[PDB]
């Protein structure tokens, strides 16, 4: 009897109310492009005092669903392929030349070798390698970190869904918004929700992040947007919903391979007409973005057959009473 | 009894014969590269008579599973760092110096203020930059489009795929097709349906879409295959299948944040030695590839299983007439 | 009896046990960055000899879950924006310069046509094209390709994952790793099974594929981690598997556009001031990095729920034994 009205009672409210098993359900399919704006001042030894803008700061210009920020730098410049000594090395250090094999090459050396030893200081000798030389000095990034005016930079993340059983398109731009509220307002959560326009900042301090201290050597941010819709409510609701999470450092008491980073060139041709290479190991955050969403609406077929199957417990549970 | 052969019919009509329960069933593995072709030529004012081709137009080369086709740009030139003043604009113009706080840096500005208050004309004045100048010009993009010619581009999609529980490998490059084919074809419904190589004129177009209008500003177009393969049939049958949505502009009411653009940059060193630098704010379409698909293939087991839970409903028809 | 003990026994052995429906279920989320190390000695005719380090062959430097290794190029230098006969070809050839309408533009030539019909060579007459001249040669890729010694490359495949249900977060350079063995180690299933470094030669080759063959027109590789992890056992298992598979070449019997390439650009101005171009046609693979996984973790619900369902056959075996 409790048990009865427990389980027939139950039906309705857990899988019909709670779980909504009268609706018909559709899974979001979605699309986004993305634009970063922002100014950095960097004064370094010595490029001397530079801007970085978005078509310095953002490798690649383009891409589906993510786009990384250069946070930090190491910059080798006036490189051209010559021949110096490797960085001073337990695998590069010598004395002979017998001890650098010419021709010899192994993925994490400087080059390929002469092989000669020669002077890489009046302390220390080294194989010499073919490469583009200079060689990039061996040092910490900086901190803090060159980009950090970064912290302050907004992307507009812009992102179109649809869900086809339902044929319901909507954007992530509201309909309440319009061209001057994007002439100005950068997300809150308080002031400006609608405000598709977020500040890097914000979005790692969100995620319980420090954007200074993540600027040094880089990492992976996520960024979700929920877009779950009751499409018996009205089509007013179904806003999208932002979350913000850490996605690298998963391993926080390692000190081993922390961040992000990668390296990448500018080429140019000099007088002589012979290449020279500017050198970047650039460290950053990688942003990724990542939709998902459930649309529900209400339809008699999943009603009916959920109650077909609900009611299959209701009888047997006296039924079961006696089964024993 | 109608009710009777109605079910046990019916359970081999609807789930068996149209819903394929005597099927194993597995979704497919997929992988994506393209290729476009195509010439565009532009003048302008005034970068000239000029051509763009693959290298010029797609950026960046190579992406898994889109590709980007530049259709509009506009173009600045002789970048260099340097001081100027910002565009005329609520938030740039001033009168005295003190209106510009030096170092004063807005995500949205044109740069990092000296601060002065300059002439940018001789009608107004504005916050001094430390810029890449001269600033990209306040315009509209062209009407019609500088690539317009991209219209005309073709593009080569290769997709491979695999169904593992089945062992069943195939590409879209069907086996009644050849090289020389390739020399020549492109995809048509009515002459060419085996040809992977389409037209970008008629991707958008069979999506309802005008391509010279969507290419001013900028778009993203989907490219779905659908590979769905009966495997009790003839190999000779699952073939891909061709659907193509445009993505963006789900909310076309809006004035707001039409299209697609970013920006970049091409970099060189001058006479003097030191950087310039072209910015781009280029506009284009999106291709996105998405490929699906489900294989079936004849299994007793499921066949059984359905049949199990088939013949539950059969005899409870008259047994739940009663059960009431 | 037998069918008695057979269900009401096996409903625990088949899937509360094989099939551990005993346990709560998530998937996997997933991050990855890679790093690319090696150096490539090319002497080709001529550019001379040069060397290739990974700011050279990563196009473009940043991807995410995958990265591109250049193996072969076909290498055009000192191209310009000019006229030039287009290369000899049914389309191509002519007789009279009416064969060559001025402004003709088709997908598949080298340019926009002048039209003049030119020497292209002493034998041989084609139409003019306003183009970036010299084209480029039509020639077979060199075999062996120029970036063989890419086979001796190595990648660090850095992956976080979290299992969002069991709040449970790990990294794929295991908490037995250190610095120094990052410094050293290349894994191998023998001797370095916990390396998430490894050697390009070893993926392909695993994957029972030839990597200098497959370096000539290049191609696709997968690289599979499976986290699947029962939280039951200790954190300790719940370690990354390796898999490597080759995703193109789905139809070998072709010889039908085999491997994978495009082509990309490099920029420069020279002493007029002009725009000079190096056009490169790379070859080489595009490895895939894919992330799948599930975790179990053991919960009451799910456990009576499946013998809830259990019973459900165990009486009607013999229920159904007299119901025919
Ligand atoms: C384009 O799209 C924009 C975004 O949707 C629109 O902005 C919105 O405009 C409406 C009305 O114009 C704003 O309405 C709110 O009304 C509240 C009460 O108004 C009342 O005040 C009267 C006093 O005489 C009273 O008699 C009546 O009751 C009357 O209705 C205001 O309190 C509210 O203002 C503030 O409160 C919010 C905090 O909860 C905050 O969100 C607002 O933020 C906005 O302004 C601050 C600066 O003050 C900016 O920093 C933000 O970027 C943001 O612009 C504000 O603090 C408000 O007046 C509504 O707030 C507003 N939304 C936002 C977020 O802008 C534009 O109207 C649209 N433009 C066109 C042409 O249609
Ligand atoms: C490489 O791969 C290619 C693509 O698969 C192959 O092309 C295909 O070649 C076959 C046979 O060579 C073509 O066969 C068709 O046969 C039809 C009837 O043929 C009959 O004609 C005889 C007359 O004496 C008759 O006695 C017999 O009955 C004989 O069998 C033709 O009507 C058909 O031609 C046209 O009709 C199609 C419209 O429905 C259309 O698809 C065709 O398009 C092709 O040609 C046009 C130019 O005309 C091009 O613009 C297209 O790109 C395309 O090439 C055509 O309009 C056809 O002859 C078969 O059509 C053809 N497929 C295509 C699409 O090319 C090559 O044969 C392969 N090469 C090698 C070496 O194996
Ligand atoms: C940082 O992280 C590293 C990776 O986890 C650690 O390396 C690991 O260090 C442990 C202990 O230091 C190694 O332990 C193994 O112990 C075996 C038996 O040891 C026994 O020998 C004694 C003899 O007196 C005996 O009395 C005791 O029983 C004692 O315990 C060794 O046989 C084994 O060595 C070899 O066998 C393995 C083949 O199955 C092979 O994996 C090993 O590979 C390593 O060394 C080769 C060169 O020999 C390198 O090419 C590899 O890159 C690799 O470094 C080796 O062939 C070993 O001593 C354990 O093997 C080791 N793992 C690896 C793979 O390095 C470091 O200890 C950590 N560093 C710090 C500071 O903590
Ligand atoms: N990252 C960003 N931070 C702040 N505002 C932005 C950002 N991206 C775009 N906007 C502003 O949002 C509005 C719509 O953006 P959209 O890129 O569609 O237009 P746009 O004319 O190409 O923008 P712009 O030329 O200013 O980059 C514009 O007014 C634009 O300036
Ligand atoms: N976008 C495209 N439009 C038209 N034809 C194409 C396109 N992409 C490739 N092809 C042609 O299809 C065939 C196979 O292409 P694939 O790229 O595998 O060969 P390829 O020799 O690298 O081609 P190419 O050197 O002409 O770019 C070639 O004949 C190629 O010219
Ligand atoms: N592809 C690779 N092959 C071999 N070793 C690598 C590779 N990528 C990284 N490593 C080594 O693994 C360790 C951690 O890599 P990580 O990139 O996080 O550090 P890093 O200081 O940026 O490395 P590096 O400056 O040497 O590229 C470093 O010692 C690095 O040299
Ligand atoms: C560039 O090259 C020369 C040697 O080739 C070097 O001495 C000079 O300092 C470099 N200049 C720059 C750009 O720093
Ligand atoms: C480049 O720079 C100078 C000033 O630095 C400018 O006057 C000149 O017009 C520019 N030339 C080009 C490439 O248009
Ligand atoms: C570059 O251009 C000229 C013609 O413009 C050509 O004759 C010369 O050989 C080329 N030089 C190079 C870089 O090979």
């Amino acid at each position: 009897r409790f048990t009865q009205a427990l389980v027939i009672a139950y039906v309705i409210g857990y899988v019909c109310v709670y779980n909504k098993g009268y609706q018909d359900t559709d899974t979001v399919l979605s699309s986004v492009t993305t634009k970063v704006k922002g100014i950095a001042l960097t004064k370094t030894s010595e490029l001397g005092e530079r801007i970085w803008d978005v078509a310095d700061y953002i490798i690649p210009p383009q891409e589906d669903g993510s786009f990384f920020v250069l946070t930090n730098m190491i910059i080798t410049t006036n490189q051209t392929q010559s021949k110096c000594a490797e960085n001073p090395t337990p695998a590069s250090t010598c004395t002979s030349h017998r001890d650098c094999k010419r021709g010899f090459n192994d993925a994490r050396g400087d080059g390929v070798r002469t092989g000669r030893c020669v002077s890489y200081s009046a302390s220390v000798k080294t194989c010499e390698v073919l490469s583009w030389c200079p060689l990039e000095k061996i040092v910490d990034p900086p901190n803090p970190p060159l980009l950090a005016d970064a912290e302050r930079f907004t992307v507009l993340i812009k992102n179109n869904i649809r869900y086809p059983k339902f044929n319901f398109n909507k954007r992530n731009i509201l309909p309440n918004i319009n061209s001057s509220y994007l002439t100005h307002c950068v997300f809150s959560r308080k002031t400006d929700p609608d405000c598709p326009i977020f500040r890097l900042g914000d979005i790692v301090g969100e995620a319980e992040e420090d954007f200074q201290i993540m600027a040094v050597r880089g990492g992976v941010m996520g960024v979700q947007i929920r877009w779950d819709c009751d499409l018996d409510m009205p089509q007013s609701w179904c806003v999208p919903r932002y979350t913000f999470r850490r996605l690298d450092n998963k391993d926080p008491d390692n000190n081993v391979a922390p961040g992000y980073n990668f390296r990448f060139a500018k080429y140019y041709k000099n007088s002589d007409g012979t290449e020279t290479r500017t050198l970047i190991k650039g460290y950053g955050i990688r942003f990724d973005v990542m939709v998902f969403g459930q649309a529900g609406k209400f339809n008699i077929i999943p009603t009916l057959l959920n109650i077909g199957a609900g009611l299959a417990l209701l009888g047997l549970v006296n039924v079961i009473c006696d089964w024993i």
